[PDB]
């Protein structure tokens, strides 16, 4: 199965990689799956603060993500109405 450890194709991206690009590379998740508190490679997910809570949409509850990934359930949680 195996690797080249491509650069990355292993590299430990919890998920995974770009690989690269300016990075070089990385580690992606769900691409606002994003450096937690802490290790440069995690998710869990992106939320950068001042809260993200919960507080999903309105609409078209798309929403409220990140269950997959959750471990939900501060709030609910995870999106940011920030910016
Ligand atoms: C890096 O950029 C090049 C184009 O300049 C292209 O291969 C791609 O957009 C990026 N590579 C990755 C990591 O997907
Ligand atoms: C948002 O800020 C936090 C810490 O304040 C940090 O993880 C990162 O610099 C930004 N993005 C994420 C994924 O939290």
């Amino acid at each position: 199965h195996m690797e080249p450890v491509d650069p990355c194709f292993r590299a430990n991206c919890e998920y995974q990689c770009q690989p690269l690009n300016q990075t070089s590379y990385l580690c992606v998740c769900a691409e606002g799956f994003a450096p937690i508190p802490h290790e440069p490679h995690r998710c869990q997910m992106f939320c950068n603060q001042t809260a993200c809570p919960a507080d999903c949409d309105p609409n078209t509850q798309a929403s409220c993500e990140c269950p997959e990934g959750y471990i939900l359930d501060d709030g609910f949680i995870c999106t940011d109405i920030d910016e």
